[PDB]
């Protein structure tokens, strides 16, 4: 949801550094394409939201991911067709989603390098972080990097004061060196934005569900 603090800045080096796995996803049901976003965290994997993954009515092809997309039909990465899914067990809406070699034979977690995982033990309230990735109030499968500040740490829940729209599902939460904190999944109008945050349990799921998941 977009709230007071709307501080979203367009990338367009979206290959650059930490942005390149911020992923476009567009899950092509027949029934529409639900567009959201994620982050590669291992060389066949990204991060989205369950109810990203809920949109392929259990097609797991129907996931198209385009890491880095720079805009509509821009893909300089190309895309990748998901094959498995696994939600997170816990409440927290986050899914691990991963991907075939695609009709290049790459790999998503190849053709960028996949996030790098914060462990989250410096993580606090106050601590000005960003939420990248494909807003759908922007136009088609734009990157956009959206900053404000933690305002609730609680479990395996944050919340944060930045904008975000329909579309950034799954956007990582970076802080500030660039790691992710959190794994954005909505809002609340006029009251905050939420992701998961990956504390030790999220951790914990992630490392046994991704083997070459990097937390720093
Ligand atoms: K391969």
């Amino acid at each position: 949801v977009i709230l007071p603090n709307n501080d979203r800045h367009q990338i367009t080096d979206t290959t650059n550094g930490h942005y390149a796995p911020v992923t476009y996803i567009q899950v092509e049901a027949p029934t529409g394409t639900f567009i959201a976003s994620g982050v590669v965290v291992g060389k066949d994997t990204l991060l989205t939201n369950k109810h990203v993954v809920d949109a392929t009515h259990g097609d797991p092809h129907a996931l198209k991911a385009f890491p880095s997309a720079i805009n509509q039909d821009n893909y300089p990465n190309g895309g990748f067709t998901a094959e498995q899914i696994t939600k997170y067990s816990g409440e927290g809406d986050l899914a691990i989603v991963k991907f075939s070699p695609n009709e290049q034979n790459k790999h998503i977690g190849e053709v960028v390098k996949p996030a790098t995982m914060s462990n989250n033990a410096e993580t606090q309230t106050n601590q000005n972080i960003t939420v990248t990735g494909y807003p759908g109030d922007k136009p088609v499968a734009t990157m956009w990097e959206s900053k404000g500040k933690i305002t609730y740490l609680k479990g395996e829940a944050m919340q944060y004061d930045l904008s975000t729209t329909g579309g950034n599902s799954g956007s990582p939460v970076f802080n500030e060196k660039n790691e992710v904190i959190g794994i954005h999944w909505g809002g609340v109008p006029n009251e905050f934005n939420g992701a998961v945050f990956i504390n030790e349990n999220v951790r914990n799921f992630l490392k046994q569900n991704i083997e070459d998941i990097n937390f720093a």
